[PDB]
């Protein structure tokens, strides 16, 4: 019956006709032996040649069958599929080591008329720290998979109704493109109660040629809101203030325009949600929009002991499923299968119960960065943990090479950073020097490779983070044209067209290998103090010494040069970096000043920080900033 | 004729339908330049596509020459094959290194009217220390292989008459599956003559909704003897009990209930037990049940200089034939043309001639471990000894993954060890020293990783083992309890559903290597004992310092904390591990006393322990456990 | 016309129905991305699917350029090849590295009514230390090769008519295979004028009743010669003796009789013979008869620094085709493109000049051993090279696996190196110290072997060769029955059916791995010194110490016990070796005293046996061996 309906946890699916091999991988791993590939007349069935193999052990239709046992009720999984023709039906689990246990086999036979149903429940019990279930079929006839699922053996508790929510600056198209693949699968459609869309920038998405096609699909759960640029804290911050004032939703839904989505990914991020323990946050995946076969990250964490995000303990960023299958013997396969405890999720994917949203309050009014750890420290020292949950994911783009965090961006990563250590720190006195300790030895690196300008904000950073929360609340959205007037006044931060706008380099390039070799690192250090004590010859910054490719661009290359053009990492473009003895030796002098007022303010920072948390994180607060005059 | 039938060792099979592709592997191994998969359209046939190659060097299907050659009378074996279509038989053998040799070839070329036979005899002279023989068909046009043997020259000796038996313990699906399975294949069912299941749990096998329908197709061949538990060794024990007194079977068959089988298997035993040259144990090897296309072990020894059961010499745990073909370069697959000589053999398939079990006795009234390798020891001091036959296999339970030496099993694991030893011993003197440093090399292990409950149930062990023959006899059934209650004291031993039931651990986990370097290993071993001298603080054991996955639960990580969680083997749960410096000294202590008694009182054990054996091993004292007031 | 017949060199052939796969890689080399295996409805032509690739650089197929350029008048060679369907021709050559080059492609399209003609000369200028010449066909529509051939420019001069021998000794069913092969190819048939059989054994070829068809086939070119056992020499010195006296012949055709012919091959072998550019002998390479895709060498030589029979500078022993192709990257594929230059071909398959035969004599009456590298060694002194010829190949019988040099045969080994030796030298007088150093290594191996009946048979081979060369005349069969006489009495040379005839061993085996490491071999030398010096222990005379398989039969294992069996190299059987001091100091100190004898007496052995040259050569002296009373 509909019983069914409301105690499925995850459908099987599969690849759109015309996608890549690659892709496919996600969905499903054929035999290299089968006569032919199998074929998918839908998103939801597949024909499988006779006497062929196929493996659902993917990211898209195995069941994260530990993430389930340690954060819902369900105490087994019931895995239906529908097929007609003759064969078997092999279901599997893993240990967290990656080690493959047979669980069961069913042999059938069905026809159209008389399709075999095939039904295993497997009890969660042996998952205590990772491991997956999945099915195999293996053909004997030509069969038809017309539907496979995981189910609960109970309907989902609660009311499915969501507020989805995008931020969006400038991007009109992509934003048009995200509202219209909501609607696209009618089970996602029907738990959607409304979409907050914060349109932040000037070219707005209601002007968009395609908008009247994609709105009519949402009706009036759709809301625009025209606001200033507050960046992402901002946009998600009018979203959480949209949803809990403005309208009944259960589960808030954080979302991004520039997107592809895989629509049971939602649902299965709402199905965890319903079936909880306690309530929680729970996050989607991002696989790679750029190289959509890989898995980003399985989780992160805020490592304390320098108080930085990273990789959780056992995970590994840019897993290519396409080369490493889920079921494989590789290393970086069988890290896939231990149980992945997050501090936070991004903001790609990430749904928060409307209660959880009233108890906390709104995200902090940091620009873009650390928001979403904040709200996920926030919401554990609550009792509200956050899980990140394979398998339901979203395609995104990743900092797959466009990235650099000398930019702007390093000014925000370094503020607030140090503004979500002094709201959560709770360990040890002396704890910060690990802190300081860090962002020494990247100060120096920095001006080893002449990026003087990242140095200045990061040191502009430091004071607005002393300055107090009052100080950072105000600057929400001035900070960012702040930081491009610093910049504009260092030639490492402005941006030519190429390098052929400069006057051709002096040398040509020399392959320079990177130095594992101890001697030769020790080496090359020296060489680049000793060349740092010089004075710089001004000549070298008419006409460059070289020209850099990005790749080549390292410290133990830069640091003996006095002048070169490195082209920016999207390279789209060259800046001309330039060495001044004066200007490194004040900068760093002046970034050893704030150094030690970090470690002498900490303790004080994190009590006016802690005691503005009320303030920052209020609506009514928020409303000085999300609405007009 | 019928002569044909009996002479026939060994049948050529082929997978079932649906079969997952790596159990193949069992059976055919395929060219990958074929146009198409071979299809089996019964399990003793074949169709081959035009043009294509098929090799049945295969562990199901090649011929295990050197083990005929070494125990049995056969002389030679042939090889008889039916074929349609035209094509060639190619024969091949291997030396005991691998080293493939052709033999002989035959063109044929049948038809379904006039169908092709081939013949092949190979002399079974070169097989002195190992060696297979088997055959390849390459085709001209598509070929059916409507069947394949091994046979002998002569009809097999003696009268197929089989008890098997099936001790069974609340598993009452899995022994009718069983039951099941014996009379699926009419070869099978023709030979066998009882069929006697002691029962020994409180969920009746009889009471099971199939049951009636097993039953039916043994009809009074079958008997179940309701009985107390009393382990492997009181199932086994009633198993030869009522063959001997009850039935005039020739055969005795120990079998298991958790098990799929092979039923040609059993023919390929009863075939080398019937050609024996001299009467003997033919004992079945035990394939993956949960890596199905995996063999466990070539075959087992006893160790004199420890005695402990271990791989014999050139045999290693776990070989998959889908990954490892018998016929490939690679040094795993190069092992397994070595004739593998055993000292006993599993009692998930084990032939025992009817005079043999008479002479011999009933097996020592251990509980579970070291009764079937003190009943090889036994009958090879009669002049019977064991053969563990390649190719003749059932799929059993490995301890893949699923077990840990750590629980109630390592009482009966030191206590039964040492029964055995005292039983056969007949080394020097100052051996047992040998034993004692193995035991304590462990018992460090288990203080390191704090398991102490192991440690203290070891000491009862040694305890009931020095209380001498009679005191093992008179706690068959009520040791088991003992230990648990012992363990019940031990957090250590305490399964809690999941880590998520105590207080979140202190430190989150951070991926520790194992030290393989030689100056890491004494660090990490100085840090331990370090450690190990400190007073423990007792809020490590209120709140766990680490929840500690299996994989990573390593002396090494283990011996530098005072409380964690360690995930039990299955999966299934955790234990709060607990260091407490007083307590871990108090049981090395008794750990050292009770090594130094040992190595007293071996010599007098030895004496009583043998004198014993009358009794131990005699069907009437066996009546006193069996038989109810 | 019939001047393409006269000028045919080597026809492009193709594998028998039902050929293994790893033999086709001898003929034709398909790629894995085709549709289709290609298929031979005939010996001489293939059909190839539409769209796919086949190269015919393969052993029997592509054409050995640098051996015709080195020792033929042919300045370049004519591929010719028939072909229907539409597709290319590609012309490939290699330079002695390997390194593959284009020479020339042809695009055709023929139909079955009007094939098409696709010819290409090469010229064999850029030969001149290596290379081959190959074509590929790869398609467009479906292709028929109907024939392919490499042809010379001119008809071959003189006139083919050739006697073929086979010595053949109580192997009447291998004798009668090879008969009936040498009229399975009508132009091999064509240009054979004579059959001579020396039948040596007491089971005689005549009788075989599959003789008779053999025999009608070759009608009165056929004659069986009775003669007693005079080993290899005796039956090819036979062969050469009717051949000269009874036949007009112009080539004589070494054979053997276990073998199996690419009848194709002796057409290559003759065509070589033909085109030479001086008289010279042509030899056939041996593929392995027990693993045929293998190559047993490319060719042989003498080394004289210690006068001993070694691959060629340049080759490997055992190629294998279907694992390293020829037109492939990896070393040892490389080798195969260099010219290898010989001292001698083995009796397999060796083409002799009838005026060469006249001029040179007999074979030397050894009877085993080093009578073929003499008769290399003896025409290159009259300025008649040998040629071992790559692509022209029978099957047979390499020493793999099934032979061991410390049996019988080793007498025959030293005794027949020391007379050809003699015979041949040339070189500086203190060159002999080379040859007994040689030895001595060898027989200080033996004794650590416990292989003492060996030493004491080359002790009597040394003074076989001390005696003369008409005592190595007088002693032609009487030399086998006298060494048999003297092994009789070394328990290392008593072969028994099984280790298990004899008292199970002492010891069960430990793997010992063999010792590369610098350190441990020298421990290992001295721990078997050390035991050597020591009394052996008579108890391990009586029961063994160790079954040891012949794998692990080394010295750092067996300088270590009193007593073992030791499996024989064919697996048949067991010998007791035992360890005895004074048997071993003894044979000792017998080897060294002769081994002091070789070196003093040695430049007197050179002119005894340079001078008995004529005598041990001439047909007359022969006749008193081959001829009864
Ligand atoms: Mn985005
Ligand atoms: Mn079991
Ligand atoms: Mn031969």
């Amino acid at each position: 019956m509909s019983e069914l309906a409301a105690s499925l946890l995850s459908r099987v699916i599969l690849p759109r006709p015309g996608e890549p091999l690659d892709v496919r991988k996600l969905y499903l791993e054929e035999s290299t032996t089968n006569a032919r590939r199998a074929h998918a007349p839908t998103r939801t069935s597949l024909q499988i040649g006779a006497e062929s193999e196929v493996s659902f052990a993917t990211y898209f239709n195995a069941f994260p069958a530990s993430y389930w046992r340690r954060w819902t009720t369900c105490k087994s999984v019931v895995l239906r599929v529908q097929v007609t023709g003759a064969g078997r039906v092999d279901v599997y689990r893993t240990k967290a080591t990656g080690a493959r246990i047979f669980v069961e086999g069913h042999d059938f036979t069905g026809t159209e008329d008389q399709p075999a149903a095939v039904e295993t429940e497997v009890v969660l019990q042996p998952f205590e720290d990772g491991g997956w279930v999945w099915f195999d079929i293996t053909t004997d006839t030509a069969v038809t998979l017309h539907s496979g699922g995981w189910y609960a053996t109970s309907p989902a508790p609660g009311t499915a109704n969501i507020a989805v929510g995008i931020p969006t600056f400038n991007r009109p198209a992509d934003c048009v493109n995200a509202l219209r693949e909501l609607t696209a699968d009618p089970l996602v459609d029907q738990v959607i109660g409304a979409v907050i869309v914060p349109d932040q920038g000037e070219r707005k998405v209601r002007d968009h040629p395609d908008f009247p096609a994609a709105a009519a699909r949402l009706g009036s759960r759709l809301s625009i809101h025209d606001q200033p640029n507050l960046g992402g804290s901002g946009g998600y911050s009018r979203v959480m203030y949209e949803a809990l004032k403005n309208t009944d939703c259960q589960q808030i839904l954080f979302m991004d325009d520039d997107i592809r989505l895989e629509p049971d990914s939602i649902l299965r991020v709402l199905a965890m949600h319903r079936f909880a323990k306690a309530p929680m946050l729970v996050g989607g995946q991002m696989l790679n929009l750029q190289e959509p076969s890989h898995l980003h990250i399985m989780g992160e964490v805020v490592d304390r002991s320098i108080f930085m995000w990273t990789a959780a303990p056992h995970a590994e960023y840019d897993h290519d499923f396409a080369e490493y299958p889920l079921n494989d013997n590789n290393s970086r396969s069988k890290l896939l299968h231990r149980r992945i405890d997050v501090d936070y999720n991004g903001w790609w994917t990430c749904m928060i119960p409307r209660q959880v949203a009233e108890e906390l309050g709104q995200p902090l009014p940091l620009f873009i960065k650390w928001d979403d750890a904040d709200y996920g420290l926030r919401a554990a020292e609550h009792g509200y943990p956050t899980v990140t949950l394979p398998g339901a994911a979203i395609w995104h783009m990743a900092w797959s090479d466009k990235d650099d965090a000398i930019d702007w961006q390093a000014y925000f990563h370094l503020r607030n950073r140090l503004v979500v250590a002094a709201m959560h720190w709770d360990g040890p006195k002396a704890q910060v020097i690990g802190l300081v300790r860090s962002h020494l030895k990247a100060t120096l690196k920095h001006l080893a490779c002449l990026e003087y300008s990242t140095v200045a904000i990061q040191n502009k950073a430091i004071d607005d983070f002393l300055a107090g929360p009052e100080h950072i609340f105000s600057i929400l959205e001035s900070a960012l044209p702040q930081v491009h007037r610093i910049r504009k006044s260092y030639p490492d931060a402005v941006v030519l067209p190429a390098a052929s706008e400069l006057p051709p380099p002096l040398h040509k390039n020399k392959a320079m290998k990177p130095p594992v070799n101890p001697l030769v690192i020790g080496y090359r250090l020296a060489r680049g103090i000793m060349h740092n004590l010089t004075a710089a010859n001004p000549q070298h910054h008419r006409r460059p010494e070289f020209n850099v490719p990005t790749q080549d661009a390292r410290w133990f290359l830069l640091c003996t040069v006095d002048g070169a053009t490195v082209t920016t990492a999207d390279g789209c473009g060259v800046v001309y970096r330039q060495r001044d003895r004066a200007k490194m030796f004040a900068l760093l002098w002046q970034s050893l000043r704030r150094q030690r007022q970090l470690l002498k303010r900490f303790e004080e920072m994190r009590r006016i920080y802690r005691d503005a948390l009320p303030t920052l994180s209020s609506k009514q607060k928020w409303e000085t900033a999300l609405l007009p005059a």
